[PDB]
């Protein structure tokens, strides 16, 4: 689990939306698995404007935080879940590391900001949904 919070927007997993987020949609879009949804409150968090490919991010699994060297955000096969049928997510970038279910929603960071949130996992890699190409978060 986890969440963006940035300006009146709240950034989450499209798969782990809640009936509040769905409530107060501003935009989604499956093949990203991304969900955003207003606030009333103000964020805590900034988003990275940059093209980074070295990052931290939060792995739950581990209550740590792990250094990661990712690909440039792409058009990458997911296999069939719960949440969705087999298909391609795109704006997908993956990293060496550990990310197991219930790892979705941790942050990954570059030294500008926030550049997306775990969205995929297994075989000792680790997918972030990017989120860096969504100018509007900041207006
Ligand atoms: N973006 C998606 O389509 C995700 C939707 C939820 C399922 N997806 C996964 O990768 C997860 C998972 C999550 C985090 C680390 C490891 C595994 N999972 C694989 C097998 C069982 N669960 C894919
Ligand atoms: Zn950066």
């Amino acid at each position: 689990s986890g969440a963006i919070y940035v300006g009146n927007y709240r950034v989450v997993n499209r798969h782990l939306a809640t009936h509040n987020d769905w409530a107060n949609l501003v935009w989604e879009d499956s093949s990203r698995d991304l969900l955003v949804s207003s606030t009333t409150a103000q964020g805590c968090d900034t988003i990275a404007r940059c093209d980074c490919q070295t990052g931290v991010y939060y792995c739950s699994s581990r209550r740590k935080h792990y250094p990661v060297s990712f690909s440039k955000p792409s058009l990458i096969f997911v296999e069939a879940s719960e949440y969705y049928p087999a298909r391609y997510q795109s704006h997908l970038m993956l990293a060496v590391g550990h990310s197991e279910p219930g790892d979705c929603g941790g942050i990954l960071r570059c030294q500008h900001g926030v550049v997306g949130i775990v969205s995929t996992g297994g075989n000792g890699l680790v997918g972030f949904a990017d989120v860096r190409d969504l100018l509007w978060l900041d207006e």
